């Protein structure tokens, strides 16, 4: 592979499409590459680590519990609901439900999510409660990952994004229970996690959220690192592209196959 930025920039050339990207440090937030890192991106299904983020801080301040359990009726359900619509007799927990979101990328328990920090409105106040001024969610599953062109709703940058994860994953705004609870989520991963792991050589931690939407948008937040260690913080975005998604999957591979090369800088 060549360096990390000669990739990115192939990548765009090869897909046609925007792609944003940052590379940081996990435990200092020390940026190694960034490219469009500014630039606005769809979140998609990655918005699902900030919003149980969101519920964990609730969780702390002693308004809510992960093990309460919510009922919801089938009239309730969105499109792709692989986890959540197993439990229309029993309801599923705050803390399954998160689960669900974040493991499985299932949408129902997103809005169930969703409503009990306030809905889309709420999600963002947390956001700019945590010094978040950019990332923006303004829909529900399942219209928030659309992409328009030009359109800024339900958005972050890949800046912003990586910022924001490391705060709720490492600075104490979460209580250490919650920082282990969020991470924990992302490593359980099962829409990407497996496969990531198949393809990476021995020795690389990875825990993931992945997310896709409409023209060709994709993107993963993850931790990832030798020595089995979460060391950086990799925000991938893709926009713009009319490229597969085996290709849009095989260059966000190349990207991380740059890195792995060229970890030491
Ligand atoms: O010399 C470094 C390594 O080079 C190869 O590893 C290859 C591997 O065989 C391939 O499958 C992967 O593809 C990249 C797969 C990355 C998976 C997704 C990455 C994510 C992770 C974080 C977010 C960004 C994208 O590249 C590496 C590096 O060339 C060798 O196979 C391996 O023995 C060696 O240790
Ligand atoms: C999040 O990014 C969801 C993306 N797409 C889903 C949507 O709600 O639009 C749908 C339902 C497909 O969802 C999946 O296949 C589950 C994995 C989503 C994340 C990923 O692909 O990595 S729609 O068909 O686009």
């Amino acid at each position: 592979s060549p360096q990390p930025l000669e990739q990115i920039k192939l990548s765009e050339s090869q897909l046609s499409g925007r792609v944003g990207m940052i590379e940081m440090d996990l435990a200092s937030g020390r940026t190694l590459t960034a490219w469009r890192a500014d630039e606005r991106f769809p979140m998609m299904s990655t918005f699902k680590v900030v919003l149980c983020g969101a519920v964990l801080a609730r969780v702390d301040a002693g308004d809510e519990q992960l093990e309460r359990k919510i009922h919801y009726r089938q009239q309730d359900l969105v499109d792709y609901s692989p986890v959540s619509e197993k439990h229309l007799a029993d309801g599923m927990t705050v803390g399954e439900l998160c689960a669900a979101a974040i493991t499985m990328s299932d949408n129902s328990a997103a809005n169930l999510l969703l409503a009990t920090v306030g809905g889309p409105a709420g999600l963002t106040a947390f956001l700019r409660q945590i010094g978040d001024n950019v990332t923006r969610l303004d829909r529900w599953e399942t219209e928030l990952n659309e992409a328009l062109p030009g359109d800024a709703r339900d958005t972050t940058t890949p800046a912003s994004m990586a910022a924001t994860l490391r705060k709720l994953l490492t600075s104490q705004r979460l209580s250490a229970r919650s920082q282990r609870q969020l991470l924990q989520w992302m490593v359980d991963d099962r829409v990407a996690g497996p496969l990531i792991r198949s393809v990476l050589p021995a020795g690389w931690f990875i825990a993931d959220k992945t997310g896709a939407g409409e023209r060709g948008a994709r993107g993963i937040v993850a931790l990832l690192g030798p020595n089995n260690k979460a060391e950086r913080i990799v925000v991938i975005y893709l926009r713009d592209t009319p490229a597969s998604m085996a290709e849009r999957n095989q260059q966000i591979a190349g990207i991380g196959a740059a890195l792995i090369e060229h970890w030491q800088r």
